């Protein structure tokens, strides 16, 4: 795609902190970028649209590399578009805009590159307030293993780049992603709802989800695939699963692993207020060129130090963090088949970490499965009562897409305060 010039693209602020042991923490002056997906899609030499509704324009885009050649992403009303606002350090992403319907960004170093966040043996911090965050919904942030130019260097076609926030990737390879590889991907365009559609071509790789939550429940996820970085994927290799990556992850959302009262309204971890949420990726050596063993969680709330929830499943050891035989023991006893230990597990999940990862932060509903995986019952032809089907109390009804736009559009979620760094120091304790 190319940089279109009709509307000037200006990045929100948002700050990060970087935290060393001895010099603690740093203030860098990271920005925020939307998500190529959601952009106006144009002719470089105009205002004709290539792309309207959920169909390509055939006439501008009759091949892809015809349409990235004829076509320009612009720029972005983050706030009256998209619900994007930020206050240089809180971030608000709010749902339903106008006839928008939620969004997707990235924290960049500067306004023409992601921030590349190197996390092994390192940890990342954040508060966030799902106060108004209900079932259904999902406020998400993330690491994908993007360039951090979007793929600029990689693909002529592709004159764009993390400016205009192109490039995305991810576990589930994702088929709905306009630009791929520098070309539209329009071949056998199939409209899948009234804004979007899928191309004959996916976009996959590793991705950690650090967080993805509502009010009633949360997950955090390692998705290993494969592949080193992003690729893009034709046919089986686009398989949930089976192909390239795992789309499935490994994942510990505590209600799901067998403590009902640890996160929700009024629990332990109160999701009627904000908190703090850490996330450490441990090493097997306490080192950044170790194997990637343990990926921990810690969250604090009104000055509270809280360690994560128990693991209480016949046949699952009593643990509190991510490990390869955690994630063997729940596959086994949740009758999953271990995709991720075939992707390669914790390791390959590392060695992308140790690459380098692009954060992402996101709201969004869920047309696939209605975020039942998230916070109901899934998958629905499953006995609710068997190890691992519940993963929350929403309702097995709730989530559908058009009903929460509808019912809820002016839901939101506000990520703030975030810090990466070294192991214990983007926060404190003391007595
Ligand atoms: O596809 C929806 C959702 O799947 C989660 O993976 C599932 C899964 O689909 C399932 O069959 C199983 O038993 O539990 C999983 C974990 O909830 C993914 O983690 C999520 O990213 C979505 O991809
Ligand atoms: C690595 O650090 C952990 C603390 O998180 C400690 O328990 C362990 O002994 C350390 N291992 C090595 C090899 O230093």
């Amino acid at each position: 795609q190319q940089a279109g010039t009709n509307t000037a693209e200006n990045h929100p602020q948002l700050q990060s902190q970087q935290c060393t042991t001895s010099g603690g923490c740093k203030p860098l002056s990271t920005k925020v970028v939307l998500d190529s997906n959601w952009r106006w899609v144009h002719s470089t030499s105009g205002y004709t649209n290539c792309y309207t509704g959920n169909e390509w324009d055939t006439s501008l885009c009759p091949d892809g590399k015809t349409c990235a050649a004829n076509c320009a992403l612009d720029g972005a009303d983050y706030s009256g578009t998209y619900g994007i606002t930020s206050t240089g350090t809180a971030l608000t992403l709010k749902f339903v805009t106008g006839s928008n319907v939620g969004s997707r960004v990235y924290l960049m170093a500067d306004d023409t590159h992601y921030q590349l966040l190197k996390l092994l043996n390192q940890e990342f911090t954040f508060d966030v307030d799902m106060s108004n965050l209900p079932c259904g919904l999902n406020g998400a942030l993330y690491l994908s293993a993007m360039d951090a130019d979007g793929g600029m260097s990689k693909y002529p076609g592709n004159k764009a780049g993390a400016k205009y926030g192109t490039g995305y990737c991810d576990s589930q390879c994702p088929k709905d992603i306009k630009f791929i590889n520098g070309e539209a991907n329009v071949g056998n365009w199939t409209e899948t709802g009234s804004n979007t559609g899928t191309g004959s071509y996916g976009t996959c790789c590793s991705e950690m989800d650090i967080w993805e939550a509502n009010n009633d429940a949360a997950a955090f996820t390692p998705h290993p695939c494969t592949t080193t970085g992003q690729t893009r994927c034709s046919g089986d290799d686009c398989a949930r699963n089976t192909g390239l990556c795992d789309g499935d992850g490994c994942d510990f959302n505590s209600f799901r692993m067998g403590d009902k009262t640890f996160l929700g309204k009024g629990m332990t971890v109160d999701t009627s207020k904000p908190f703090t949420v850490v996330t450490q990726f441990l090493t097997n050596d306490n080192t950044s060129t170790g194997t990637l063993s343990e990926i921990r969680r810690i969250y604090i709330q009104n000055g509270k130090v809280i360690q994560n929830s128990v693991a209480n499943i016949p046949g699952v050891d009593p643990v509190n963090s991510i490990t390869d035989n955690f994630c063997a023991q729940q596959k086994t006893a949740f009758g999953d088949t271990n995709w991720f230990a075939q992707k390669g597990g914790l390791k390959q999940m590392g060695e992308a970490l140790g690459n380098g990862m692009v954060l992402a932060l996101s709201i969004w509903d869920d047309h696939a499965a209605n975020m039942l995986w998230l916070d109901s019952d899934y998958p629905t032809d499953k006995d609710p009562s068997a190890p691992g089907v519940a993963r929350g109390t929403c309702a097995t009804t709730s989530g559908v897409p058009s009903d929460v736009e509808s019912q809820v559009p002016n839901s939101q979620v506000v990520f703030s305060n975030i810090k990466f760094g070294d192991i214990g120091s983007t926060f404190s304790g003391t007595s």
